[PDB]
């Protein structure tokens, strides 16, 4: 007995690029050790399916989809744009199909879906956990400094922020057009500014530690907020002994040592860290495994896109897959049921000495942070 | 003109790929943006403008 | 409406100008408490963007 | 030059390239490896020249 689900990557050249990454890598590592892990299914064997396609097309992935329909596959995980994700979504909950997703994007409570959930953070409960920070930080002046258009929406929540609690601000975005911020940086040693905020790619964060060690801006006067958990591709001895007051974010049971022998047998494989895309694949695989162990036996089919065939337990493991529990490699996870959607996840709080990156805090959408005589 | 409903970019494809069988120049299409990703990605991946 | 007018929401580096801002519970239209919340800030020189 | 490049090397690695540190550089050699990485610190410098 054995089933097979599909996955769909973008690329340069599509089909006829090269270069696996290192999330096919771990798609097939995970998939593959699983497997070897007997644990999980006996009689039944998981297998698997890969796409290339190009970046920024919805078609490519339309008709890869017919295809591993065509085929039928016991399960289907998202891809990256947007605007491939929406025809996924649609034909998906069209079609009695769950759409297993990994970003943000955008989400219409009138466009009323169904079949879908998603790995991603919950950017309200996000930006509150940066709320219970500088309000532990008793901060009452800050600055926005953002890379790309998308965090604005993403933040929108601290944006609201200075009304319940009254503090400073200035909105400035890292500029796409080149690799290059520095006279803005100038602009910011003019701008007096010690309190700002940062959330960018891993690669821009690189570009940020590349010029405010550059600039001069690696200062002890400096506290400043990090979003992203992607420091670990990230070197920090020339940075760690400047004083820069400092703070991370983790999601990851990196303290778990059964997930840090993951990352440690990863690290053979291709600074060597697993990453955070992966341990979400991971992650998704997991809850996925779970979710079809729950279940009994059903009727794993070929459907046909021009039709409108559409496999009729799939209400029934969507609600398998959106009353899911299971502790994940960050941990517990778990739905908002009203969406169906992972909204509710935990926040530890890491900083920084010159011994090293080291965790400070915790934090979670309920409550937060927790750190005879004479006279 | 097809008459469709708001929020599914699949019901568009589909009718898309129906005035595509037919061949259209003109290229009028749904108030959902979402939607119309995939128009404009099949209309610059076949040759077509799109408005 | 922020990538409407992000450069609008980042307007005062050319003007000494500071700002509120207000969404609207789209959930429903009895904006009253967001009204009262206004009252609250009793301003004379806002920005309207909607339907 | 080679112990004086152990200390820019060393005040870079601490932070200490600041604008509120100003230099006073006496050998003839500062210019040996690159000093545009130290130039956009922004500190007070001197150095002499033969």
């Amino acid at each position: 007995h054995v089933i097979r689900i599909g996955g769909i990557f973008e690329y340069a050249d599509g089909p006829n690029a090269q270069v696996m990454n290192a999330e096919e890598h771990a798609f097939r590592f995970s998939a593959n050790i699983i497997n070897r892990n007997r644990t999980l299914l006996p009689n039944t064997t998981l297998t698997y399916d890969i796409q290339r396609i190009h970046f920024h097309d919805s078609f490519e992935a339309t008709k890869k989809a017919c295809d591993q329909l065509a085929l039928g596959v016991v399960a289907i995980f998202g891809p990256s744009q947007g605007s491939t994700t929406n025809a996924v979504q649609s034909i998906c909950n069209a079609l009695e199909v769950p759409h297993i997703q990994l970003r943000w994007k955008h989400h219409p409570l009138d466009n009323k879906d169904t079949f879908y959930v998603n790995l991603y953070p919950d950017y309200a409960s996000l930006s509150h956990a940066i709320l219970d920070l500088v309000q532990s930080l008793k901060w009452r002046s800050a600055t926005v400094v953002y890379d790309d258009s998308t965090g604005l929406i993403r933040l929108q929540e601290l944006i609201m922020a200075p009304s319940r609690y009254n503090i400073r601000l200035k909105i400035r975005q890292l500029p796409i057009d080149s690799d290059d911020s520095r006279p803005l940086l100038k602009e910011m040693k003019r701008g007096r500014e010690f309190r700002i905020i940062f959330d960018c790619s891993h690669t821009m964060a690189a570009q940020i530690l590349k010029q405010a060690m550059a600039m001069g801006m690696m200062t002890e006067y400096y506290h400043f907020i990090f979003t992203t958990l992607d420091l670990y591709a990230l070197d920090l001895e020339p940075y760690r002994y400047s004083g820069v007051n400092l703070t991370g974010f983790r999601i990851l049971n990196v303290d778990n040592p059964h997930v840090s022998a993951i990352v440690e047998k990863w690290s053979m494989e291709r600074d060597g860290v697993m990453m955070t895309d992966a341990a979400l694949l991971y992650d998704a695989v997991h809850i996925v495994s779970v979710t079809y162990q729950r279940a009994p036996q059903m009727t794993v089919n070929s459907l046909q896109c021009h039709r409108h065939k559409a496999w009729r337990f799939g209400g029934r493991f969507m609600n398998f897959i959106k009353e899911a529990q299971w502790e994940g490699l960050t941990g517990r996870i778990v739905f908002n049921k009203t969406s169906g959607l992972r909204t509710d996840f935990d926040l530890d709080i890491i900083s920084l000495k010159e011994d090293g990156l080291e965790k400070v805090g915790v934090w979670s959408p309920a409550d937060g942070l927790n750190i005879n005589r004479s006279l």
